[PDB]
């Protein structure tokens, strides 16, 4: 086993507790009515709390657990727990969690005794759960097991699948809630397995507060089967349709709440999904494009004070290009026209950084982007999925640049390892509490939880949700930086500067 | 365009900026048992910013009549003039787009909602605009800059017909041919080289009188233009790497008398170079030659003089640098990188890159010749990286572009932090006495500019890191410090926390 | 000049008349219930009378004439006509017709001495028209002279519009015919040169046939001012919609003449231009998707006896697809899905070929393909194409294979010379007339011409309209060797059959 | 799956087929003033096709235990056992899939309404199944060829393992193993060598003896597996060119002397050739190496035997060859082909390719080892061409399969086609006396073979065309003659014409 002992003072050890002391630095920026920024520095002590005794168990609730990343979550996990070797056409392969930043990556501890860079595992500085402590289930509007689930998915080798046959065929999903006004027509004969049945087995969008009952009941029960304490739901299941956010619905708490009770139109199977959740005190993490997360069921997280995070999985084709647009613009390239096409088999960002460089996009010059996406159906092709994305931006005296992204893989064998990122982290995030602190007084303040809506997961989510006021990053190498400054700063470590002073200077 | 950041940590005198700053580190050891044991370290610096910055910078460029240096000087003048063209797609008017310290922008920090306050890469300090360039240099070729255009084929026709009056008027200097250390090749270019002997012929004997000879050129250039400030940079086609033995080169003694000797591993690059720390001025290398070798590092050690750091970094490998780091970021293993161009981190993550599954990766450098693209180059780089449970993943990269669209603004924006770096020295102060010592300038080597360069130099026993990402970041803070604002830490707690 | 003298006595010579007797031999076949193929060969004797005085010069009339395609043939034309070099980043360009089969490609005479393979050009067996004795002139429902159609086509090097801007900027097409509802929204204003306007120059689509009548007299005019003989008309504008095909409307001559004079709906503008060409007899060419030639108009165009050859321009992306697809049918591997891709920024098959193999497709094994196309609007980018299209077949004992075409040219710059070809081979196919021959009986029979419908064509065009009864036929190369022998054979040479028996054989 | 065509040009006897043929032709010469004087050709002749078919064939591949040797054997067994297999996207059923004698077809005429006719490729005349194939062969390295197939991971596993049984059975006969021909790295699989010494090591003396021992291995093969006929194709690693010297090669005089001799210029492949030839087996050779020295060449036409002709054509070089003449009859100029790989026309237009435009083309390949991309290779072929008024076009080929799973049907297609050709007699017949003379059968070298073959062998003299269209249209129009068709003209006359 690998860890870290930070000598420093800055952080002590009180009963499994990890008291870490922080001087947030940040600045304030204004502009002069001529053209001009004031720069006025910012300071705030904090004082960290992390809780350093984890679960030995995890629950975790997927909704869409037979799914190509329901399923294939479960095959992992149960492969690695238990080393379920496989045999392949390069032979015998070890399972794994590549793919994975919390399991797999490293981070930069600082420099050795020749001033050269020491890296450590991504989970080896503070106490993170290991996916092979996931005790998974979930919902699906479908029955197959998860073996079924397997075969129908093709996502991994036949004979990994046989394998791990016999356990996947006993893990069934539970009954979910279907209304069918929210998603792709193609999903009727799919829904076999629904909760919300009339008084003859039909489904019924009615009632929707007993379902909400349902689900809560479903998590509960859930958890004392399995003699569990934690538990995340992520929504990993078919794009509902968008839900319009209208006055008197679903604006406020109550109004939401009440919608749900009222039966309401706007009111969506993840709406309840994630109402329950929250109700009930679990982590619910929406791993979709549609927007479940109204400003009236955002209150009620706030209220509840449980943690939110979501819409969508930024994956392979989505990373790949925030990494090569940002890093296009760090060198004051114009990318004007942008291409993008998919095509998968299965049964499934540009605004802000032309916003950051106004010497690129201003009134003159211009400041705008023909960006035209594109994901056709050629089921034959399984799960592998294509992705080309082409970039034709501008260079200096005339010329310009044509770049490509040509992109083949399992897509959900990369979108697996980013759902168990999503739930380590947010299972972490449920440890560490912190307390502001007065320069000027001692001890003043109670600790408290991070504002629910969790953003420290956005370089896994393609549209971060962010709190009011405040405008979503969505620069992947900053999202990640965040996070491992963070960790560093929870072992009384300061923030990569790169600055390399034992080396630029004499 | 001008940032006034409100800290104790600076104070400015008569064109001076001091500037305190605690440097925060850690020494990591892992232990027997695989434990690292961090232990940080802080040291106080205090840095000295010369805010007075050369009304006109001079630069002289060793192979100026090339498609890099044609085209520096016709964006300049392009730029300096606001002269617009004509083409397909209608008038243009230039610019300096792809030039970091031009067109790139930097974080100041927050606004009153939270937001994000972007300001220019060049707004913070003072840097020189690449408008106050005045530029000239060597080249075996003769041919003015017109016709040097004319032979590039990089830039619009409209365009380079514009410029044709002002651009016939510059003429490269006769340069040191070696023929021993380019390609026989390249005979028809040489027509215009001053080490030549009494049957005219061009000789390798006489090194140290062409090394003088470049001195002077220097000192010329300077009086001529009445300029204080000059900085030169060799973009000449690349040299075989010459071999670094004692007695020869290993000491800035022996290397002044080796050039003495007339020694054969004594290259072109090595005197212009040697000949550029004599005079004081900054040297950047844009090639892949070992022309920095021991003994002339200690040359600009001694005469306190910049040196750059092999090769100007290629749009290709800027792009493989990036993406193929994002792929380690993300946990992703690339067993192999099969990647070839042509034209006209397993040090990071060692949890994949172990003895225990596989520390190699599958790489090879393809570069050739097809002189009928042009000067658009075309470059292809195939990744195969495996996934979870025996899956694989298969990313490739086109790229088409004219190079040298794309390392003039490199070139630029080298020579203007070269210049910056030139204002700048600093002082190693202690917690336990105030204002006591002299201020030092950067090591010789100015290894903050990496991020422009395939190869960066070091100081030895140190291994540079290529990380793109981290090579602009570096930078970045080395401007926030310098007026007052800390390293970036992305923590966003005025979002995160109630 | 290159000619070819070829010493036969299958034909002769008669007062610019060329006479060539040729045996046409082919073969029926059928079928036994029980899978056998009874094929009976077939033979008939014919004798082809080529007018060998070709016209000085050729009357072009293009429906189309300020689009790129338009104002890029009449720039290629005058610059070739006139030797206009012109200057562009790589120097001085010497001006040609690259792209052009007619104009630049060659054909396989025979063997030469030492048994190796002799070529001449395209153009130089029998005597065709030179495009640089093309007169052009034509409609565009859009005013601006040919040089400001350069200019807002954004094709040609800036530096040869200027060379060109004297005389390009005197041509401007004649005012055109518009019906609103036939053409995307977006060429609304575009339209401020219409022949078609009420009391008060507003478009009405009322008066169909007083519109006919005035392309006619059109054609016409433009031969009397030009001392033209001979002339055709191509259509290259914007693609209408789809017109519907119903009986009483134009299913027959009758009904279509009359729906023009009663001004039925479904009586388009390229109808009317078809329509009169025909009428006016002259070859009309569709170098656009929708399907002017109805039955009813194709009755007209048999009983006038006029030539008529269309839908779409077959280019780049649509060749090197024909040739690639057909390529993996004649190895015998089956490819199963098809992504392609599109996007261009101007004012702009495969059920055959999985048809021909039955191995491949059958019933067992299976016969579908899933071919998505895509053609986005990716205006920042000019005249630039940029084309993907990528393949994934199936190999022998479940291998596949992935392949991938990118492509990018100025389009409009592959077409025009394609526009070329079609008016060089139409004008020499309106000089080649036939006679069949009785074997038991002397010079029986008058000469005729070929029947309407010029499937010669169909190498350039995307969409072959042939006769009733008669399936299309999309092999590219096939489609060549059908021109080139028919070249052959007005020569009296051999049909290609590449044996080569002074080299296989002792 | 049968074709009845009713001509009087065919007649059959006892199991032999004749036919009447007008071979029709034309001899150009281009006069002074660059005028094509054309002068057409027939010359009649009658073929003689065996319709007796050996009811199994004998295959003996050098090299059994490679990628391609062992894949050859498993489809086989595959197909000629029906058994399917499973895999992620399920249950597959066994194929020739590839195969153009298996899985393509031809066009026969039209039917009632004037529609294209097609039918099976192999329907025509009879040919031999690759279901009745024997297969045995030679192989440095002895791994039975399950383990060859688990070795070259080129088949699903479950396949793999539903078929080890079988393919365990098949064991690689030892071979000539002459180092200096290979890569010394190829020292660890030569474990199974005839070659040996007293000191029981491996040399490169006694050549006539290995060469006599290979006739030993067919006469065996024949005999113990009761087979007459028996086809010898080299799929093994490629070898060092030799040199054609006079009186050591230069004629099956002096051949079958040096190899008595030892000579220095007397390869494996050399020796496989020769000892197939001397046995009257026909024999392919699939690799780049030019085995088929004159000399060689020689001893082929005395004994009468058939010969192939270098190198198995890649499937990324068909479509090079298909794509890059397609450019040509466009009239498209492709200026630039930088094209290259890694794993695991300029004569036909000469309006474009002459001393006055550029009779010139940017060219290079370039395969490259990237050991995990497994079987699969990728390939990369971009082209530059120039259209009409300075436009240009840039076209790019990427191509990413197994290797092996195409080779092996392209190797099938040969036998196939061989064994075809080996029931074929002919006789030129003259117009001035029926019935005069005696059947000669196809050149030594069967040319008819050079559509799965990257470089063509010839005889003398004539430059071979590459043009896969071409190649099988040659191929195609031969079973059509054969049968009383005529060569395919596409004129459809019964539409075009009234």
């Amino acid at each position: 086993i690998t860890s870290v002992k930070v000598v420093t003072d800055k952080c002590t050890y009180k009963d499994n507790e990890l008291l870490t002391k922080y001087s947030y630095e940040n600045a304030v920026v204004t502009k002069t009515a001529s053209g001009r920024f004031d720069v006025t520095p910012t300071v705030q002590d904090y004082v960290f709390k992390l809780d350093l005794k984890k679960p030995e168990k995890l629950g975790i609730m997927l909704i869409g657990l037979g799914g190509n990343n329901g399923s294939t979550l479960v095959a992992s996990v149960l492969a690695n727990k238990h080393n379920v070797e496989f045999q392949t056409k390069e032979g015998v392969k070890q399972p794994n969690y590549f793919g994975s930043m919390t399991q797999c990556s490293t981070l930069k501890l600082g420099i050795d005794a020749e001033g050269n860079d020491v890296y450590a595992p991504f989970n080896s500085l503070l106490p993170m759960v290991s996916p092979n402590d996931f005790v998974v289930s979930g919902w699906d509007i479908n029955n197959a097991d998860l073996y079924e689930a397997m075969q129908r998915s093709q996502v991994l080798e036949y004979d990994l699948q046989q394998r791990l046959k016999a356990k996947m065929s006993l893990v069934k999903p539970l009954p979910s809630i279907y209304y069918p006004d929210f998603i792709a027509a193609n999903q009727d004969e799919r829904a076999n397995n629904c909760i919300n049945l009339d008084e003859k087995g039909n489904v019924t969008t009615r009632g929707k507060w007993t379902h909400l009952q349902r689900i809560r009941r479903d998590i509960q029960n859930f958890k004392e089967e399995n003699a569990l304490d934690k538990v995340i739901v992520l929504w990993t299941a078919n794009t509902e349709r968008y839900v319009e956010v209208s006055p008197g619905v679903n604006d406020t708490m109550e109004n939401l709440l009440q919608s749900i009770k009222n039966d309401h139109e706007e009111i969506a199977p993840s709406t309840i999904f994630a109402a329950a959740s929250i109700l009930e005190g679990v982590p619910y993490i929406n791993g979709s494009p549609q927007n479940t997360f109204v400003p009236g069921l955002v209150q009620l997280a706030e209220h509840e004070g449980t943690f939110i995070a979501g819409d969508d999985l930024k994956s392979g084709q989505t990373k790949l290009k925030s990494v090569l647009a940002q890093f296009l613009v760090d060198a004051g390239i114009k990318p004007v026209s942008i291409a993008s096409y998919n095509h998968l088999g299965n049964n499934d960002v540009i605004d802000d950084i032309i916003a950051s460089n106004d010497i690129l996009y201003n009134d003159k010059l211009g400041k705008k982007v023909d960006h035209c996406i594109v994901i056709k159906y050629m089921k034959p092709v399984g799960d592998s999925k294509v992705a080309m994305d082409e970039y034709y931006s501008e260079l200096m005296l005339g010329g310009h640049n044509r770049i490509s992204i040509h992109n083949v893989c399992e897509d959900s064998l990369l979108a697996t390892p980013l759902i168990i990122d999503l739930l380590v982290m947010t299972e972490f995030c449920t440890r560490v509490s912190y307390k502001k602190v007065d320069p000027v007084k001692e001890d003043a303040g109670k600790f408290e939880n991070f504002y629910p809506v969790l953003t420290f997961l956005s370089y896994w989510l393609k549209a971060p949700l962010t709190r009011p006021g405040f405008h979503p990053v969505n620069g992947l190498n900053k999202q990640r930086t965040a996070l491992e400054n963070f960790l560093r700063l929870l072992i009384g470590l300061p923030s990569q500067n790169e600055l390399r002073f034992e080396e630029r200077l004499l």
